C-alpha cells in the first residue's frame, strides 16, 4: 500500500513526522498471516519503541530498520501486555542494550506466557496514571493503565505532541466484528477500560491499534458498545 | 463460636479470628463472607470489611470488647461487597485502609469505597514493603488474575494461617462460582501461586468456606484448570 | 472384626507378635467410609511406622495408641506414596519429632499434591532395592521400589523376620474387581511392577495392603493379571 514500506517482512508506516506503526506478521491455523502493530517514536536524539514483534528476529529486523530509516539510537521500550505479540521479542531488546518497560503485571505473567519480562516494572496510581518515579524520561510518552479488558494488565500510550493514542489489543477498530477476546478478558470491566482510553486522552484523534489500521475515535466507542454486549 | 450482633467470630490461633457476615443474594439466599482479624502486639489488624457499614462496625465494637486494642489498619483483597463493603465503617473509625492499586481503580465502578493507601506488588507478587507499612505478621502477595484480576491474598506470619480470599474454594466445592470479571485463562496458576507463596500453610481460610487444609489450594487448582 | 482393636477413629489389628496394621478411615458423601492400612513395627525399644493416615489428627491418634498400648518411642515413619492415605499425617509426625522418610519423587510430588514432604528422601538402585545410605537404621524394614504402577513413586516394604510385606496402594484385594487406577497410574508397567514386588519379597506368605485386609500371594498374582487386562 501507499505509503507503507516493506522491509524483510515487516511493514512500517510513517504516521506523522516523529511516529511510525510496526507491523509484523505470525502464521496461524485458519488465519494464515495474522498481523500485530507497534509504534516507534523519535524523541530529540534518541528512539522509542512501543511493543515487540511477534518474534525476537522479527524484533531485531525493527532494530534493523529503525537504523536505517532514523539512525539515532533506541532509548526504551515499553511493551503493552504479556501476549506474544506484544513482548515476543523482548530478547532481541535487551541484546541491543535497550531498556525495557511493562506493567508489574505482564513482567509477573510472562513466565507463565513464556516471554522474557522486562527488565522494569511499571506500577500505575489508582486513578491509571503510571507512577512517574517508574517510567523516568519517557519523554512524550503518557502511559495510562484504562483497567482490565483485552487483559487484566494492557496498558496505553498517547504521544505527547501528536494527536496519537496507542490503544493496543484493547481498543478494535471501528468495523470490528468481535472483539477477539480470550479466557484472560475481563468482560466485565472491558466497556468501562475502553470509555476510560478514551477519557485519558480525549483530544487524540488518530488511535492505533494492535490489530487494525489507525482508526478514528469512532474504533473507542465502537470498541466499548461491543464490549457492553459481554457483560 | 461467638457472636457480637450479626456477625460470627471463631478463634483459628491464639492471635487470628475469622469473622462471618452474611448478606442475603437474590436465589442463593444467605451468603456467608469469612475475613481475618490478627492481634499483633499492642494493636490489631483487620483482613477485609463485612458485607456492609454496620456490620463491618460489629466488628470493630467486638474487637474493642473482646481484645481491647486499637485497630491499626485493614487491608481489603478485591473490590466486590464482601471484602470492601465496610469501607466507611474503617474509615469513620479512623483506621487507615489499604487496597491493591487496582482494586482502588475499580471500587468506584463497583459501587464501592476506596481504600486510602494502594498496594503495589513487584513482578514475583510479593507486595513492595514501603507501601505495606508495619503490616507486622501480615504477608501479602499478588498470585496474578483469578477470581478477580485486583484479588490479593495473605499469610499471617508466626501462623499456619494463609489467606486466600476468594480465589480459593474448599476441596468440597463443586464449582469457582466466578463471574465475567474472573480470568480463566490464569486461575489455575493464581491459584498454584498462592500455595507457593504459603507453601508452608496448613490452615488454609477463605471468604465462602470454612477453613480448610491445603488440599482446598490443589482442588480449587484443578477445578479452575477446567476452566482454562 | 474379631481381636481387633479401636482407639478413637482407628482400628488396630495385630498381625505378628511385632507388627499392626493400623486402619483409618475417609469419610466420601455418599460412600461411607474408605479405609487405609498401614503398619506399626516393634524393633527392640524402639517404633517404626509405615505410612500415615488421611489426616494429622487420625495420625495423632496412631502416635497416642503406640504410647498408650506399646509404650516405646516411635524412631522414624516411612511413607509409601504421595497420596493424601498415605502421606496425609506428615505434621504429626514431625510435631512428634519423628524423623520420616519417603522416595525422593514422593518428596517432589508432595507440594503439588498438598502434602508435607517427608523430611529424608530415600533413591534406589536399578534393581529396585534401597540406596541403604538413605535408610539408615531401618532395622528389619526392608524398602523396594518395584516401578511404576499404582503411581510413579510408589513404594514398598518387607519386615525381615517376619512373613510379611507390605504392597502399599499397589497391590488389590485378590477379589478385587478393578485396579481402581487413576491418572497418574503406569497402565504400562503395572503388571510387571506388581510382580517385581512379588520377586522382591519371594517367601512373604502375609501381603499387606492399603485398601483391603491382609492376603496371600493371590493378591500379587490376581492384581498383576487385572494391570495385565490394561496394557
Ligand atoms: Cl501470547
Ligand atoms: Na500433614
Ligand atoms: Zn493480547
Ligand atoms: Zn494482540
Ligand atoms: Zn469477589
Ligand atoms: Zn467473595
Ligand atoms: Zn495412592
Ligand atoms: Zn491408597
Amino acid at each position: 500500500e501507499t505509503g507503507d514500506q516493506r522491509f524483510g517482512d515487516l511493514v512500517f508506516r510513517q504516521l506523522a513526522p516523529n511516529v511510525w506503526q510496526h507491523t509484523s506478521y505470525l502464521d496461524m491455523p485458519g488465519f494464515g498471516a495474522v498481523a500485530s502493530n507497534g509504534l516507534i517514536v523519535r524523541d530529540g536524539g534518541r528512539v522509542l519503541v512501543v511493543d515487540t514483534a511477534w518474534t525476537d528476529d522479527q524484533t531485531a529486523q525493527i532494530l534493523n530498520w529503525i537504523k536505517q530509516e532514523i539512525n539515532l539510537p533506541v532509548a526504551l521500550a515499553v511493551v503493552t501486555h504479556a501476549h506474544q505479540d506484544k513482548m515476543g521479542g523482548m530478547d532481541a531488546l535487551h541484546a541491543a542494550g535497550i531498556a525495557t518497560y511493562a506493567n508489574a503485571l505482564s513482567n509477573q505473567l510472562a513466565p507463565q506466557e513464556g516471554m522474557v519480562a522486562a527488565q522494569h516494572s511499571l506500577t500505575f496510581a489508582a486513578n491509571g496514571w503510571v507512577e512517574p518515579a517508574t517510567a523516568p524520561n519517557f519523554g512524550p510518552l503518557k502511559v495510562f493503565y484504562p483497567g482490565p479488558g483485552h487483559t487484566s494488565d494492557n496498558i496505553t500510550v498517547g504521544i505527547d505532541g501528536t494527536d496519537i493514542a496507542f490503544g493496543g489489543c484493547l481498543i478494535r477498530d471501528s468495523k470490528a466484528k468481535s472483539l477477539a477476546q480470550l479466557g484472560d478478558a475481563d468482560t466485565e470491566h472491558y466497556a468501562a477500560s475502553a470509555r476510560a482510553f478514551g477519557a485519558a486522552f480525549p483530544k487524540a484523534s488518530m488511535i492505533v491499534m494492535s490489530h487494525s489500521a489507525p482508526d478514528s475515535r469512532a474504533a473507542i466507542t465502537h470498541t466499548a458498545r461491543m464490549a457492553d454486549k459481554l457483560r
